[PDB]
């Protein structure tokens, strides 16, 4: 029995779509789009190279409105002129039958490009800040919140029209929705405020319901709704939200929307060292274990966090159904083929400047390629 066999087993999503292996190509912002965020030849070449890499692929962040933009040259999905380029992207990504999911993003106060463009960004609660430049964080009015919900509806429809297989709503650390769920950042006293878990969840639940409704009315059969999240938020020995609160949130998300998977994010933390700080029975247990237990097989869990090898992929399956990798697919796009062919020793994550064309990496500078790779999962290996 081949040691890595479990990673090659097929899986069905809740909606009946069959994925032929357990690998997911994780979100990666290549930072090679136009200033408006339109899909470029470089974007397409990068994706083409990786269209036969994994059972399922999730794009880097595609921003839903100008004030939500993080990366300077990331994907845009905020207006209809984006559709032609995104249509090329979806087609490119789907050409070998790998599923192509576009991540819809709004970075709230962490929308670095919006800070530079406008000197102002939006969040649950007001702030005046000095880094990266002097800017203000404006508390979102109810009108602004409604417009954001509409922008998620609009972006979902654009993804559908572009021929993607699905969308992923990310609410991970440093996303607008996360900043409403956290009691560190959300100091509001209205119905989107810190007073109750329902109030903190409200923005997330309104978005998921709105997106589900668009899919119901507009999407091809079995269009996939994905969900990505950071299961707890800590700062020293305080929590901005507990893993039990997160577990309640995902139960509520399932009540309002037909999510097909949960992808766990742990920016700046390796999977082997990502343990819970929620007091009680959870304390010190692996975050993926706690979440996997709570999911109770309702939807597949996609593990991530520096997974980079046959052995780390296999180990992740102890508390997950699928494994996502970010930077390994940058330098080793054929990882899963080598594994399927029972050649795990052939996997090589090193690259020289000689490989840049075969790998279809847009950036010439080694320091930019490194920065690109490291930013996805926030690790340095």
């Amino acid at each position: 029995m081949y040691r890595y066999k479990p990673l090659l087993q097929s899986i069905h999503l809740p909606n009946g779509i069959k994925i032929s292996n357990r690998f997911v190509l994780s979100p990666m912002t290549v930072n090679a789009s136009t200033k408006e965020g339109y899909i470029t030849k470089a974007d397409l070449a990068y994706a083409a190279r990786r269209s036969n890499s994994a059972g399922m692929q999730v794009t880097g962040a595609a921003y839903i409105e100008p004030y939500g933009k993080l990366f300077e040259y990331g994907f845009n999905i905020d207006h209809d002129a984006c559709i032609p380029g995104l249509t090329n992207m979806a087609s490119t990504m789907k050409q070998h039958g790998s599923l192509a999911i576009i991540q819809l993003a709004h970075a709230g106060r962490f929308s670095n490009q919006a800070i530079l463009n406008f000197g102002k960004v939006y969040g649950p609660s007001p702030m005046t800040l000095h880094s990266p430049i002097e800017h203000v964080v404006i508390a979102m009015s109810h009108e602004k919140i409604n417009s954001i919900i509409q922008q998620y509806r609009d972006a979902t429809l654009r993804a559908i029209k572009a021929g993607f297989d699905g969308v992923e709503i990310s609410i991970a650390q440093r996303l607008l929705i996360q900043t409403f769920f956290s009691t560190f950042s959300n100091r509001r006293t209205d119905h989107y405020g810190a007073d109750s878990l329902k109030n903190r969840a409200r923005l997330c639940l309104e978005v998921m319901r709105a997106v589900q409704e668009v899919i119901d009315k507009e999407a091809p059969d079995n269009f996939i709704l994905g969900f990505r999240a950071t299961p707890e938020e800590t700062r020293g020995s305080d929590l901005g939200y507990t893993i039990d609160e997160f577990n309640q949130l995902i139960d509520w998300v399932m009540d309002v929307s037909n999510i097909q998977y949960l992808a766990i994010a742990s920016w700046g933390r390796h999977i082997y060292q990502n343990t819970s700080r929620t007091p009680g029975d959870h304390f010190g247990r692996p975050v993926n274990q706690i979440v996997y237990e709570h999911l109770a097989g309702r939807i597949p869990l996609i593990a991530s966090g520096g997974i980079n090898s046959p052995e780390s992929a296999l180990d992740a399956l102890q508390h997950a159904d699928m494994v996502g990798m970010s930077s390994p697919f940058v330098t080793e796009p054929d990882f899963v083929h080598k594994l399927a062919e029972q050649r795990p020793h052939d996997i090589n994550l090193e690259f020289s400047m000689a490989d840049l064309e075969d790998l279809a990496i847009p950036h010439a500078a080694f320091k930019d390629i490194v920065k690109m790779m490291d930013y996805g999962e926030g690790l340095k290996k």
